[PDB]
């Protein structure tokens, strides 16, 4: 392994270019993004025989620095002309690997920064802001592209990959967790009616990369309709595990978009422990946070 | 200073009483409250004199156990009928000191879990789910409370203060900071146009505790309320510095709500770093991240 | 409620006048400080009534910057002649109620950043007086508050040296017994748990000066502190965190009759058991609980 | 991809086996591991193909409970009569296996939970047998892979030890010159810069059984990794942070000749530079950089 880099490169740009034109789905009334404010985190790896003497000899003479990095990536967001953060990554990648030709291969992971709309009165009436807008903590969108020098000097991008990150989701009734192993390693009781708290990060793989960019929006995938049709989902189905959970949501991905390959979930269990089971007069129960340790699930639905 | 408690009090309620009735303000479509699922972590703290030999000879005599105030908190919730963390906040002091004849003193601080609605689609719509919501880890609604016992056993409210915590807002353009002092202390160039990011908590202090209860909820104060009248104001105002944008929210709520005695203002700047000044045919520009030493203000505004 | 300030202002120095001369006590190796990388993490707050308009009018006349208090600290850093967090803080603090007449109040906190010593071989195997180690364990405090009086002269209001973040568990000789059983105790006694808590403890001292290190027989290093606590914890067959806690202080102290009083603040994180017995073993199986702690806060003084 | 496991499995054993009779080296003072408290935090992955119904039918048949996993790792904790995470890896893996034929494939990562001596006087001063430190600074790793074959033997397929969180601070004696310099480039050429690194250490060994213990001449300590790292980083006058990983990794293998490789992750988080020149002193002041930081990962093998 020989890759060197620069991760946390944030970089906030107003005005980019709005993301219109998109295809809608039942599960979401998502319909574009306006970019007056669009942030972004990005980590950049970067790989090439050229750079070993650099680790063996203390030779920098083909050293980028990776201060240099930062200020490329953060130069580029400032130039890119397109509308999407998989399509930036394409441009910061063909641009650096244009400039630095003894690099043979980079890797970037562009992790969104979201903001979200506030009100305000004016004139009158009260609406959205055009300007005060409130970082967001919750989920966000991410973008993966490596991409390679081949021996003719032409690039080739070799992966790409986008996805939902941190989506936090509690169903208050309506799964059950019956029918598991019971030996002599289990204490956890079957229960019918559980209040599924589930993390989610969500991938998914386009059939043609030229989808992931935005150029033809209408092919491109978004990740609040893959939020929405998580919650969707979640809701219709009364759940048999999370396993069972995340196979559904997979489905019905595939089912909406059929431009995509396959889809990639890394699921936890954060369900409460019960507390209060009967309430007088009431449907309500009481729950706590459980100990530490958390399961989790990892799994691939493909449109095969 | 001889106190004790229990810190990390999670407890989960379903089907909560909805909290209904609320007088609306210019600012805000808050209407109310669900309650579907109402998440509140809770400290608790406790005093008096009778302590003493608990720290100095070992006798733990009369000490409640902190799990067992851990109890008291979560099964109190089973059963609080009211409808805000002011009132719950209450009936667990006030059932505190009923309980153990020789605290003198008990401190409460309830901090909301919020969660938000997601869409499903269902019998033919779409429309937000009653059973799947999304935890969020941006503001969220505060409560303090202290009561102590006198000597003729009666309880008092001693303090009380409501809050909204962990609002992170920025405003692209329409904000300055020129005319501080430029010595031999000074590199901070005038900026005429600057892309304000505020951390705000928001805390405010009723004239007749009874308010804050919700029993008559037209004289509640929400927190999504100041929220707004927060995003409101700092959208409404040409910025002259943070120090000027917080008095105008605090004179907003004061107006607002007559009958808030004061409000203080916990105010955090942290406005990026310009990387790009200018991008060709467009308004917008690049920016990044600073370094770690944040400003800060402490402020507040009272009727008088 | 009226201030304004400046946060994590990190401040790095190499090569501060070493701390040395101070007295030694049975319970520490502490002797003194070589200052070959002192870190601090300052935090610095300011009020007077003089800034009212900079809140109510938008007027900036009367603002230092934050930014500048940042570049204030910093530079401070560079000129100290003096061998304490506690005393850069009075420098500070001095400095810029002299430089700045409208300022009527300021507060500071420094946080130290610790840094370890490592070994290098030169060999045989020794500390490096080059390489260091960044902690995430327990650093020492300090807390100043200096006002400027009627007559112009200025006066420390308040002052406070600690130690924070020490994290200790005793395997064994702890007890929890005793205490209220009623409707809402579901704790079982325990005659031998391995108890574990987080200790903040403070300090302050008879006189103001004794803080600034500049008669270093008179000072009182955190790293003493650390070294009484666990001294004391190891001592004691405790029972209960309040109990432990009241020893220590009354230790602090006896080692320190210079300072007036030590302040506590405890929480407790023992872990659950899930083995009570394993063949032909001591030893036991533990696991973390769920995230509600017990917190203590207490002061004995002297 | 399928599998499914549990995270964040914490156990803590008093009085596991001592870890004695380990080769010392130069570099460090190591020599075993009392095991007065051994903390762990344990995540496990399984997978096979008999579990493919439990996500497309809902089919809870042949699902092992993660939680019951949780029950598995810290009761084979109590049972475990070995002396390393490496081998109560193996323990672990193995017994599960062992126990639920559908399984086929099973992925352990150990992280150790560290916890240092305290001072107590008991008369003289010296370590407790009973008061620790819980450490949030670096600590120990191991990570395997184990498999069913077809002809039902288990095979170990993946091991791998480590270090992790090591952040080292060298306060002179580094250069960073000679990088390229376009329009890119606005940093400056630094020939005496406080570099400070954060290092992710990983060794594999020629032999897996070598990682278990049972030899303990043939055991590699994450104990004396770091004291490797740091003896190398100050004896070198390093020219990047991939010249000095490279080096680093040099001495560990040849300390360590049972080891196949060696692979860095690391960190630049060096400080910028703030006052250049102090009066009559040596020193300088610097403070804490934007966020964006370097990285490099390399493998050096045997
Ligand atoms: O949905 C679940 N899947 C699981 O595998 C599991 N194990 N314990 N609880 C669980 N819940
Ligand atoms: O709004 C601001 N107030 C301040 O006091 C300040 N100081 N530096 N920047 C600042 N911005
Ligand atoms: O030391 C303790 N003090 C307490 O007050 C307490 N309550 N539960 N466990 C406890 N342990
Ligand atoms: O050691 C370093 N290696 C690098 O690649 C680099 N880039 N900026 N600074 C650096 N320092």
């Amino acid at each position: 392994v020989m890759y060197y880099g620069k991760g946390d490169v944030f970089a906030y740009r107003t005005y980019l270019k709005p993301l219109t034109g998109v295809r809608t789905i039942p599960e979401s009334p998502f319909s574009g993004r306006d970019h007056i404010l669009f942030g972004v985190n990005v980590k950049i790896s970067v790989g090439g025989t050229k750079l070993l003497t650099s680790f063996t000899k203390g030779d920098n003479s083909l050293v980028v620095a990776t201060d240099s990095m930062k200020n490329f990536i953060q130069k580029h967001l400032a130039s890119y002309t397109g509308t999407t953060i998989e399509g930036f990554l394409e441009y910061v990648a063909t641009s650096f690997l244009k400039k630095y030709s003894h690099i043979e291969k980079i890797s970037l992971i562009g992790e969104e920064i979201p903001f979200e709309t506030t009100f305000a009165v004016k004139n009158g009436n009260r609406a959205a802001s055009e300007l005060v807008f409130k970082k967001s903590r919750n989920e966000y969108a991410t973008a993966y592209l490596n991409m390679v020098r081949n021996e003719d000097n032409t690039l080739n991008i070799t992966e790409q990959q986008s996805g939902l990150a941190g989506l936090q989701l509690i169903k208050v009734s309506g799964n059950s967790f019956v029918g598991f192993i019971r030996d002599e390693y289990t204490t956890l009781p079957e229960d019918s009616n559980r209040p599924l708290f589930v993390y989610l990060n969500i991938k998914w793989k386009y059939k043609n990369t030229e989808d992931s960019f935005g150029t033809n929006p209408e092919n491109y995938v978004a990740a609040e309709q893959i939020r929405d049709i998580a919650t969707s989902v979640f809701h219709e189905t009364e759940t048999l595990s999370i396993q069972h959970l995340i196979y559904l949501i997979g489905r019905r991905i595939l089912e909406r978009f059929p431009q995509l390959q396959e889809v990639y979930f890394e699921s936890q269990n954060h369900t409460w422990d019960k507390i209060v089971e009967e309430i007088p007069e009431s449907e309500g129960k009481v729950y706590t946070e459980p100990r530490p340790p958390y399961g989790f699930q990892c799994f691939t639905v493909t449109q095969e």
